[PDB]
C-alpha cells in the first residue's frame, strides 16, 4: 500500500523495490520516477539479464542515488545528503517485456524533515 516514510536532512535513506518471480525471467526492465505537483525525474533505470545476475545502471540521473548490492530481487536504492526538496513521491516500475507484464510497486512517500 502507499506508503510513508520519514528521513532528517542530511542523511540517506534507503527506498526498497523488491521483485520476486515464479519461475525466473530474462531482460527484466526496472524505472525509478519521482513526482511532484511541479516536476517529473526519471531517477534511474537499468536491465536485469536474468534471476541470477546482478541488475545493471542504464541511466542515473542523480549521483545521489546507488542501488544496494546483492539476494538477487533486489532494485532498492539509496538516496544520500537528502534536502528538503526531496520530500515527494517516488516509485519503482519492474518491466518483463516477454510476458508483457508491468508491475508499479506502490509509491512511497519521502517526507524529508528538519523538525
Amino acid at each position: 500500500k502507499a506508503t510513508d516514510i520519514y528521513a532528517v536532512n542530511g542523511t540517506e535513506i534507503l527506498l526498497p523495490c523488491t521483485f520476486s518471480s515464479a519461475f525466473g525471467f530474462e531482460d527484466l526492465h526496472f524505472r525509478w520516477t519521482y513526482n511532484s505537483s511541479d516536476a517529473f525525474k526519471i531517477l534511474t533505470e537499468g536491465t536485469v539479464k536474468n534471476e541470477k545476475s546482478d541488475p545493471k545502471v542504464t541511466l542515473k540521473d542523480d549521483d545521489r542515488i546507488t542501488l544496494v548490492g546483492s539476494k538477487m530481487n533486489n532494485i532498492s536504492i539509496v538516496l544520500r545528503d537528502l534536502e528538503f526538496s526531496d520530500t515527494g513521491k517516488y516509485t519503482c516500475h519492474v518491466k518483463n517485456p516477454k510476458e508483457n507484464n508491468l508491475q508499479h510497486h506502490a509509491t512511497i512517500f519521502l517526507q524529508v524533515v528538519d523538525r
